[PDB]
């Protein structure tokens, strides 16, 4: 058992997964003053038009909206990416309070939550083989501030009551992930890791400058979820976020001047 608890939290993940103290760990603080613009970065392509959501599920760490990744239906191309990355699932990390909840920070500022859209490089045939490579995954990370409710998010919130406890899942079809994007795809990028065990250093990170607004009403529904399984003592699913890890020698490239 790993989690976000006192004894099984990020400070202790290294005991079971030594890579936690690796050279390419995520998330990281994005220093705007030192994250230099890169004119070599190609424009970012997002094709979520024929996207096919299948189910939503509680996995005892967050909730994942999973997609049919059998075809190039919903793909991420260009930016820093070489080849086509298929969307497999998106999930969030969020806090107990509005003041915290994001994994990545910007000049040390935390957001109320962070959205991660997970893609894998079709070059490697399947996800299993993908996570064993440095460029295997691409995660599109989008900050959440508490403001005007996100319409594209309400379909998600409306189903959360039905996957309260770890292990529960539900049919979740015809979800448009375009509903969750901001207007400017202006990003930072760097090579990093999964922010959960086994913390494999296989992720090209693409973090959007532009956060999205969500209503306190929407984020309160997130915090009504359970880490625990059915029949267990209740443990509310909150502060499911890893703090910023050392950047070390890595450079964070910005897509904008
Ligand atoms: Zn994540």
């Amino acid at each position: 058992h790993w989690g976000y608890g006192k004894h099984n939290g990020p400070e202790h993940w290294h005991k079971d997964f030594p890579i936690a103290k690796g050279e390419r760990q995520s998330p990281v603080d994005i220093d705007t003053h030192t994250a230099k613009y890169d004119p070599s970065l190609k424009p970012l392509s997002v094709s979520y038009d024929q996207a096919t959501s299948l189910r939503i599920l509680n996995n005892g760490h967050a909730f994942n909206v999973e997609f049919d990744d059998s075809q190039d239906k919903a793909v991420l191309k260009g930016g820093p990416l070489d080849g086509t990355y298929r969307l497999i699932q998106f999930h969030f990390h969020w806090g107990s309070l509005d003041g915290q909840g994001s994994e990545h920070t910007v000049d040390k500022k935390k957001y109320a939550a962070e959205l991660h859209l997970v893609h894998w490089n079709t070059k490697y045939g399947d996800f299993g083989k993908a996570v064993q490579q440095p460029d295997g995954l691409a995660v599109l990370g989008i900050f959440l501030k508490v403001g005007s409710a996100k319409p594209g998010l309400q379909k998600v919130v409306d189903v959360l009551d039905s996957i309260k406890t770890k292990g529960k899942s539900a049919d979740f079809t015809n979800f448009d992930p375009r509903g969750l994007l901001p207007e400017s795809l202006d990003y930072w990028t760097y090579p990093g890791s999964l922010t959960t065990p086994p913390l494999l250093e296989c992720v090209t990170w693409i973090v959007l400058k532009e956060p999205i607004s969500v209503s306190s009403e929407q984020v309160l529904k997130f915090r009504k979820l359970n880490f625990n399984g059915e029949g267990e003592p209740e443990e509310l699913m909150v502060d499911n976020w890893r703090p910023a890890q050392p950047l070390k020698n890595r450079q964070i490239k910005a897509s904008f001047k």
